[PDB]
């Protein structure tokens, strides 16, 4: 064990997608993350999370986030607290430090749709004329896929399309009205904000990174999968390879560019950019499934373990 992860301040995982720090209620979310970080002399908290209304509602994830930071504060004596959140945990993450901003040191978003994600523009079409969604392959596959994932619930399947509700371009936009944040960049730039915010007389460091696996082609029509090579073992021992490659063949016919099958390159920016070129999927960002990656695919675990040593290094 040493101190490379060790920074001032605890530090909270902050899932996304449809519920639990949890897939199929026995799998951790972030695999294997934990347990490096703290041979690494890092605090972990990971957050527990329910809900699929808006993260500002009453009783919603946001103040669900809010209790448990300051359930950790109190236990720990600590002032603040880092989040590191994922897909909508960024959206989560934004919340608690717009309305506790002193609790909070910095705030890191990886793959957060923080302007929605056309993937779920696509499904409220859809949903629009076909109540059931299947009359698409691509919307049958992601369910199939991602249903498995769903824990505590009795009807996964449909859970796994509401968690795609408040990722709406639409529900995002509104979100970023109420809950501003100098870290996004102005509408229509495709451009990140600032690397900083001083909110509350508190400054919060604001980072994030995203993943362009899938890309598009001049000819899955449309979109190739930078992150696997010929024939990988990873298009058979994860089923959300194919899955997310189909997905993001949506979002590029949507006009949305590269992206991680859910969220765009463009749709992730926020605060310092630490990069976008990773040849990633929306779950290989979080080491899923079960630690399976594409050949081309960089080591997410070692990327993370990083950025908590740059925290360290920047004094939270
Ligand atoms: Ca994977």
């Amino acid at each position: 064990a040493d101190t490379y992860a060790a920074t001032r301040y605890p530090v909270i995982l902050v899932h996304g997608l449809a519920g639990t720090d949890k897939f199929a209620n026995v799998v951790d979310y972030w695999y294997g993350i934990q347990s490096d970080l703290q041979s690494h002399g890092a605090k972990v908290y990971v957050a527990n999370l329910s809900g699929f209304q808006s993260d500002d509602g009453p009783n919603g994830r946001g103040e669900q986030l809010l209790a448990y930071v300051k359930q950790v504060l109190a236990a720990t004596g600590a002032t603040k607290v880092n989040l590191i959140g994922h897909s909508q945990g960024g959206l989560t993450s934004r919340y608690v430090a717009a309305v506790a901003p002193q609790l909070v040191a910095s705030v890191t978003t990886i793959g957060t749709p923080h302007r929605g994600s056309e993937f779920a523009d696509f499904v409220q079409d859809v949903l629009k004329t076909d109540p059931t969604g299947l009359s698409s392959t691509v919307i049958a596959a992601f369910v199939n896929v991602f249903g498995t994932l769903v824990s505590s619930s009795h009807n996964t399947d449909q859970d796994a399309l509401a968690a795609l509700r408040t990722l709406t371009t639409a529900q995002t936009a509104t979100y970023n009205r109420n809950f501003p944040s100098a870290g996004l960049g102005a509408p229509g730039s495709c451009q990140t904000g600032a690397a900083t915010e001083t909110v509350g007389g508190s400054q919060h460091l604001l980072y994030s990174w995203g993943g362009t696996a899938i890309q598009p082609t001049s000819t899955v029509t449309g979109a190739t999968d930078t992150s696997t090579g010929t024939l990988d073992v990873a298009n058979v021992t994860d089923p959300s390879t194919l899955a997310l490659l189909a997905t993001g063949a949506v979002m590029i016919n949507r006009a949305s560019g590269q992206n991680d099958g859910l969220v765009s390159r463009c749709s992730s920016l926020f605060g310092q950019v630490i990069s976008t070129s990773y040849h990633w999927n929306h779950l290989d960002e979080i080491n899923q499934l079960l630690g399976v990656r594409g050949a081309n695919a960089e080591d997410p675990v070692a990327v993370i373990r990083t950025h908590v040593n740059r925290l360290k290094l920047q004094g939270v």
